DNA sequence: GACCACGGCGCC
DNA sequence: AAATGGCGCCGTGGTC
């Protein structure tokens, strides 16, 4: 029972706030409160009251900071109990769960949320004293990163709306061509979007063989992998795959994105979720801008809609072979280090092998295929699936996986070391000490145990790569502000920046150097950088 | 209208 | 379909 104290709060108080909706860029600030020294200060008018705060300190601090930036207020986020809980155990992803776990209840009242922020911070800070590596990640990465993400979210990205509107109409007509052809081949119309109705057509009405079953309900699958296997069993299959591609892209990007342009900014605003993944990666939502298409011709057309403001340029930076380089460092494999000290490209070399092509003629689509193979095999792909992936007998695909691992013997050794440690202490960890708890490593069901093992030894690699990118963003942001440039998007190992046209080149050089020297490893980090008027053009 | 599980698929 | 891992969004079918 905190004393009902009057607004303003004293410096350092913990804030609580209620939004009309989860998206800070779209939300109405319904309520604002603060708690400190056994007092609760409830703001009579939330929006005006924002101006009395000098930092957003409490649960979901970034969300409030984004809203303040929207209102032209430079209110940076500070301490956030979610970030403490997430570093302790990244299964701590929601304020509902964190509260129940560390001493409170996540209600819908700013005052209670402010008092909750205060309580949880005390407890969680107590849990994190002595954990000096986690404390370092909090002070030097997550807490400062939240400020960076807040500016990214409030800045947004420009989108060629009219372009996408015109594209929709073009795609609609092609979808009609494909579905009409499907219906003719089926002999009747049906909901081609309903995979249950398609299942009957393909496997009951048509006589096509079923390849596999779905996980939870055991229906005959109609996934792309299955349809690929049936490309020649019937002409309908090809048109179903093309229908799937177009409707996926139209329904997920072409049509939704133009309606999400913010009225005040005229730009598109994602959310970068900071306590959402088991490995330390960020995620992006509402809308997700970390999964904008690129693979197919139409996907590329969609990516072209992401453009720079008039007088500016996009700068796209992407770490080269990042998790392979991270692997070299964690494992210490002398042979894998040599690969990168010699400037070799394993994705291109697998691509050249997969397609029987010299590296000069490996097109980007080939290299993408090689990356699924290379990382698929690394993190535990079966001989069987690989043989089916490469349209190749089981003997060879089985041998590719032995060649692969034989040339880097210290990898399996690191895998085995990582797993034993996880079994013993109950968690695996990144280069910087970010932890993931994987209790199923001692499961008595092999399928469950081996699944947990693949999650366990992936996490140090993926999570270290995520740590490096986070640290680079923290280092790079103030340098960009100095140059009048903007950080717009992060896509796991890629940053998209926006720079004035006359400083774009300078920004690209600087950003590349910051990313490559973020934290020297036993192998060099290389960063591919491009500049263009649109996101596609800026990645070569 | 809001949920949800599921299958499916876009990205890293 | 699958002994790669990590995400979030879509439409369907179904519930409330
Ligand atoms: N599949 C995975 N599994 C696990 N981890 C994965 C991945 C990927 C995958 C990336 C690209 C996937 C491209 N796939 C396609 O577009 C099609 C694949 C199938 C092609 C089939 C051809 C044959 C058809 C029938 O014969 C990245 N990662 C991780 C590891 C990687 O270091 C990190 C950053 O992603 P990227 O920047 O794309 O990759 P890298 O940095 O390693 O490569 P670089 O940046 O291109 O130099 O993200
Ligand atoms: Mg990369
Ligand atoms: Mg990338
Ligand atoms: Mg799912």
């Amino acid at each position: 029972a905190l004393e009902e104290a009057p607004w303003p709060p004293p410096e350092g108080a913990f804030v609580g706030f209620v939004l009309s909706r989860k998206e800070p860029m779209w939300a109405d600030l319904l309520a604002l409160a603060a708690a400190r020294g056994g007092r609760v200060h409830r703001a009579p008018e939330p929006y005006k009251a924002l101006r009395d705060l000098k930092e957003a300190r409490g649960l979901l601090a970034k969300d409030l900071s984004v809203l303040a930036l929207r209102e032209g207020l430079g209110l940076p986020p500070g301490d956030d109990p979610m970030l403490l809980a997430y570093l302790l155990d990244p299964s701590n992803t929601t304020p509902e769960g964190v509260a129940r776990r560390y001493g409170g209840e996540w209600t819908e009242e700013a005052g209670e949320r402010a008092a909750l922020s205060e309580r949880l911070f005390a407890n969680l800070w107590g849990r994190l004293e002595g954990e000096e590596r986690l404390l370092w990640l909090y002070r030097e990465v997550e807490r400062p990163l939240s400020a960076v993400l807040a500016h990214m979210e409030a800045t947004g990205v420009r989108l060629d709306v009219a372009y996408l509107r015109a594209l929709s109409l073009e795609v609609a007509e092609e979808i009609a061509r494909l579905e009409a052809e499907v219906f003719r081949l089926a002999g009747h119309p049906f909901n081609l979007n309903s995979r249950d109705q398609l299942e009957r057509v393909l496997f009951d009405e048509l006589g096509l063989p079923a390849i596999g079953k779905t996980e939870k309900t055991g229906k005959r699958s109609t996934s792309a992998a299955v349809l690929e296997a049936l490309r020649e069993a019937h002409p309908i299959v090809e048109k179903i795959l093309q229908y799937r591609e177009l409707t996926k892209l139209k329904s997920t990007y072409i049509d939704p994105l133009p309606d999400l342009i913010h009225p005040r900014t005229g730009r598109l605003h994602t959310r970068f979720n900071q306590t959402a993944t088991a490995t330390g990666r960020l995620s992006s939502s509402d809308p997700n801008l970390q999964n904008i298409p690129v693979r197919t011709p139409l996907g590329q057309r969609i990516r072209r809609a992401f453009i720079a403001e008039e007088g500016w340029l996009l700068v796209a930076l992407d770490y080269s072979q990042i998790e392979l380089r991270v692997l070299a460092h964690l494992s210490g494999d002398e042979n894998l280090i040599r690969v990168f000290q010699e400037g070799r490209d394993i994705h291109t070399e697998t691509a050249s092998w997969m397609f029987g092509v010299p590296r000069e003629a490996v097109d980007p689509l080939m290299r993408r295929a090689a990356k699924t193979i290379n990382f698929g095999v690394l993190y535990g792909m079966s001989a069987h699936r690989l043989s089916q992936e490469l349209a190749i007998p089981y003997e060879e695909a089985q041998a590719f996986i032995e060649r692969y691992f034989q040339s880097f013997p210290k990898v399996r050794a690191w895998i085995e070391k990582t797993l034993e440690e996880g079994r013993r202490r109950g968690y695996v960890e990144t280069l910087f000490g970010r932890r993931r708890y994987v209790p199923d490593l001692e499961a008595r069901v092999k399928s469950v145990r081996e699944a947990a093992e693949r999650m366990a030894f992936n996490m140090p690699v993926q999570g270290t790569a995520a740590d490096l990118m986070k640290l680079a963003m923290v280092k790079l942001f103030p340098r960009l502000e100095e140059m009048g440039a903007r950080m717009l998007l992060q896509v796991h190992d890629e940053l998209v920046l926006e720079a004035p046209k006359e400083r774009a080149e300078a920004v690209a050089r600087l950003a590349k150097e910051v990313m490559e020297g973020v934290y020297p490893l036993a192998v060099p980090l290389e960063v591919e950088v491009g500049i263009g008027e649109d996101w596609l053009s800026a990645k070569e």
